[PDB]
């Protein structure tokens, strides 16, 4: 099941292994360079059907980090253009996540302290949010709080860096919703205490996530897949109130043309206790796939191969998210091909590698 | 001792592992790509102390396939410039490995026959050795026998192969003397037949070996390890008579100012019993460290730990050679740091992979 083929629209992957957008901090000013040209490039050649760009920011406020890539001009998506052709040439489908940090925002890098940064740190800036609430912890600073017209901003922020990522070439794009940044901020009653159009009701937190996909799809082709990861439970002791309300807005996404959601978990604040474990999210994801009728993947596990297939097996999930595996092994695609013995296993790989490998 | 670091002249190596020279057959009319830009980066970031560029032809003819990299002009020479600079900025020693096909050249690839191309075929050219006489097999084109000049301009095409690779930033070379080619054919009787200065008495087959690298070392920095790749027996019956020459020849190039030899096998016809297995040049390696005194590093299975840590120990080579292991996975000295128990495995990777897998 892992190497069988998928279509979504008119696109059509080798497989059902997705590399999950996995940020790299090395990009300056938001530009990429050829830290993310040979690391990106060099995953294709692994095997992988689908390979998803770590989050780009489409405001330069929106980073993570001062590592983090951007996409906020032109400049900066041209800069996508050789990565994207690369990836393509490997025949592997080139996709990007699309997002703004928000509360989470102007933070180190994580070996550098992995903390909202210093005051006085030139690197620094404001972060912007639905409420002036802090996330807590490591990230004590408290953002400020967005008036209608910065909704308005990055709303067409998110439609300009969809535009961009449309014309440089991606043919999948996933909207980041998830891990407690601005999407799932404005989702979260932890996190959205606002009194407006955009707080309060299910309707109004769900709207700034609406209405970004909407205005998105405007410009993103329809022919290609338009996805977005979304947090659907915090584990904070609301679970199935949550859950219930985060499958009630993917049933909204489905009907506004979501695709494929990639199901995750919140991280809004950090009084939580998450259970990890392998595969831990194949329930949850399932349960949304069942009830919003929507494909899905998640992650976190499935760098096991026989995990990945028992989860395409029972449908839980559409397609399977390996991260950190393909970070210690770019090939893992022919290691997980070898390991559910398919036939010509090394054939994963290109030719100057296959050959030598069967 | 796989991770102890290791100095030859002024380049100093992180750990004791070596990436052997191997062939991609994707260049173009001898220019590399991004093929070449991307597969050698990886690697680079893999981990490796030294990584070595596979065979590349210095002239035309002396390509093994169409497909095979050269550096016989100045602009296939800058062509490695932007790798050289990616391998440096991973940490890795760049070092390349000049060659010359001889009577093996004008073949197809692996993966498209293998052979020598037909007579017919517009891809093909006339190949050149010491004697007008075929390999045999699937190599049965009978070269054409060199002139003086002949030796005069290859030898020539040595030294600016070495120039070029000097001034693209190279800090290791090896010249290509083995695995049946140009140099290898000299030294060996079965197809060193020449009546001249360039045969028939171990000092004249032994000639073109030591001239050609008598010449490059006028051109190659003295504080950069000067190498070569050698067939010291060829497994055909005449081992012992095979390995006293070979020995004896490695005793010059030391004294020639070769600072380590690659041990390899010959290759230089079909009708030979070669014992594959597991490190199995570990002790023919170790006699020819230990008669010639000079260092030395070989290959064929040291994919394995474990094996490359007990050759180190035992001192039987100075660097271990891991081929088609790094083919497999580009980040093989991680998964070696890890199997070893080395301190701080994750490490062995740059920070944006390192961080999440300690
Ligand atoms: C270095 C690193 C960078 C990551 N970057 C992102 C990101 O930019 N966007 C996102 O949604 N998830 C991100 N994630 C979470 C991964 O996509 C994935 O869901 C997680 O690693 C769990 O899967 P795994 O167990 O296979 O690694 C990242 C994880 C790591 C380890
Ligand atoms: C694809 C491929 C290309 C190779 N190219 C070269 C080359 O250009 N020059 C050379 O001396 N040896 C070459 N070799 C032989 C390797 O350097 C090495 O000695 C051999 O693979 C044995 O080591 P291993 O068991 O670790 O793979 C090649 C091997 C493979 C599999």
């Amino acid at each position: 099941a892992l190497f069988e083929p998928y279509t979504l629209k008119d696109v059509t992957l080798r497989n059902r292994i997705a590399i999950p957008p996995m940020c790299q901090y090395m990009a300056e000013d938001g530009m990429i360079n050829d830290w993310h040209h040979v690391h990106l490039a060099g995953l294709a050649r692994g095997g992988a059907g689908l390979l998803v760009v770590e989050a780009t920011a489409v405001a330069p406020e929106g980073r993570i980090t001062p590592g983090c890539a951007g996409i906020w001009s032109d400049a900066h998506a041209q800069a996508f253009v050789p990565v994207v052709q690369a990836i393509k040439a490997a025949g592997s489908v080139p996709g990007i996540q699309i997002a703004h940090a928000g509360r989470k925002a102007s933070a180190n890098r994580p070996w550098e302290g992995d903390d909202h940064i210093a005051a006085d740190d030139t690197r620094g800036w404001e972060t912007i949010a639905p409420s002036a609430i802090a996330f807590g912890a490591h990230l004590p600073k408290v953002p400020r709080e967005m008036t209608l017209d910065d909704i308005a901003r990055v709303k067409q922020d998110f439609v300009d860096a969809a535009r961009r990522a449309r014309d440089a070439g991606f043919e999948w794009i996933e909207l980041h919703f998830a891990h407690g940044y601005l999407g799932q901020s404005f989702f979260s009653e932890h996190s959205n205490k606002r009194t407006d159009a955009y707080g309060g009701s299910f309707d109004n937190r769900s709207r700034f996530l609406l209405e970004t996909l909407a205005a998105v799809r405007e410009v993103w082709p329809e022919n290609l897949p338009l996805t977005a990861r979304f947090g659907v439970l915090e584990y904070d002791g609301r679970d199935e109130q949550t859950l219930e309300e985060s499958i009630e807005l993917a049933r909204r996404f489905k009907a506004g043309g979501l695709d494929l959601l990639s199901v995750s978990v919140g991280f809004t604040i950090p009084d939580t206790n998450i259970p990890w474990g392998p595969a831990f999210m194949g329930p949850i994801a399932e349960r949304v796939r069942r009830e919003a009728k929507l494909p899905v993947t998640s992650a976190w596990g499935f760098g096991t191969p026989q995990l990945a297939e028992a989860a395409l097996q029972a449908n839980q999930l559409d397609l399977v998210s390996v991260g950190r595996a393909h970070l210690a092994d770019p090939h893992w695609a022919y290691f997980a091909a070898k390991e559910l013995g398919v036939e010509k296993a090394s054939w994963t790989l290109p030719a100057p590698y296959a050959h030598w490998l069967e």
